This record gives structure tokens, sequence and C-alpha cells, in this order.
């Protein structure tokens, strides 16, 4: 491509696009963390069974 | 061209052509500036959504 004497390039980031992905990723992290509790409790019941 | 003597060139600027360009340029400026307000008031929603 061609150059342009006196210009810069912007930084490619849409802020309104990035501020909604964090809302999805935080709930993703929380729903993943909510599986360790289920696993831990089904282990603890098998330990305190006998 | 011809070298006419005893006479000078004028400015070629038509005043009634320039006094109505200001009206449409000021309306264009105001319509461009009202886009910053609606871009800001939709980012003010997403920064308070959480």
């Amino acid at each position: 491509g061609k150059l342009t004497n006196g210009a810069l390039e912007a930084s490619n980031v849409d802020l309104s696009k990035e501020l909604v992905n964090m809302i999805v990723a935080q709930r993703n992290y929380q729903s993943n963390a909510q599986t360790i509790k289920t696993q831990d409790q089904i282990l603890n019941t098998l330990v305190n069974l006998r």
C-alpha cells in the first residue's frame, strides 16, 4: 500500500464492543467456578459416608 | 491575454454567495457536534450497566 505524509494510525479497538465482552466473561468465570463446589461436595459426602 | 492599462482586477468574491454558505456550514457543525453527545450517552449506559 501507499504512504501518506502526515497521518498516523489509530488503535483498532472499539470500546463499546469491548465493554460488553467483560460482562459475558465474568459470568463465564462464575459458572465455571460453580462446578468446583459441586465436585467438592460430592467428594465430601463420599468421604463422610463410611 | 491582454495588458489593459489604467484599470485593475477586482476580487471576484461574491458577497451574497458567501453570506449563505455560513448558514449551511453552521448547521453542518451543529449536526456533527450532536453526534458526540449520542455517542457519549450510550457509553454512559455501558459503564454503569454492571
